[PDB]
């Protein structure tokens, strides 16, 4: 059986509770936490490529008012479905189960400026999405994972102080 399990994940919830935010800017942010997963159930003899992009979890924008995030607007045109390639591919089942897949060098920007950066609309949620391909499959089989625990807030700059303070504790 596939089993892609998420890393750290009592870490992300300490987030999730506050209400996780994210930077983005004109050249891009590393995220923090990064995303990791265990995987087991692939064919450690085929090869594979990791993906990640990130799906819009709400229909409005946010905004952080007296201490709490609240609907600060009808949602603005949703950003490109940008796709970030994991470093390590293609490889081989055995190298994505061997070890944690981590996600640790994709960067959020809110300009589209290169470098293979993921494209964010400012205060507006995203969830991210780990996608699963098999090199030379000729049905294109791809799996989605969806991580909720993961749903971040994109912001140009903390908007929580406990989400600052966090970020450096843990970090
Ligand atoms: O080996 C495959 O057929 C495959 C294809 C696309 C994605 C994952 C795959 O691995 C598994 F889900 F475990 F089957």
């Amino acid at each position: 059986e596939l089993r892609v399990g998420l890393e750290e994940s009592e870490l992300w919830l300490r987030f999730k509770e506050l209400t996780n935010e994210m930077i983005v800017t004109k050249n891009g942010r590393r995220m923090f936490p990064v995303l990791k997963v265990n995987v087991s159930g692939l064919d450690p003899n085929a090869m594979y490529s990791f993906l990640l992009d990130f799906v819009a979890a709400d229909n409005h924008r946010w905004k952080y008012v007296n201490g709490e995030w609240v609907p600060g607007g009808k949602p603005e045109p949703q950003a490109p479905s940008c796709v970030y390639i994991h470093p390590d591919s293609p490889n081989f089942g055995a190298h994505w189960m061997k070890a944690p897949v981590s996600f640790s060098k994709v960067k959020l920007t809110n300009k589209l400026n290169g470098g293979g950066q993921i494209m964010l609309n400012s205060l507006h949620k995203y969830e991210p999405r780990i996608h699963i391909v098999r090199v030379g499959d000729p049905q294109r089989m791809i799996t989605s994972h969806c991580f909720p625990e993961t749903q971040f807030i994109a912001v140009t700059a903390y908007q929580n102080e406990e989400i600052t303070a966090l970020k450096i504790k843990y970090n």
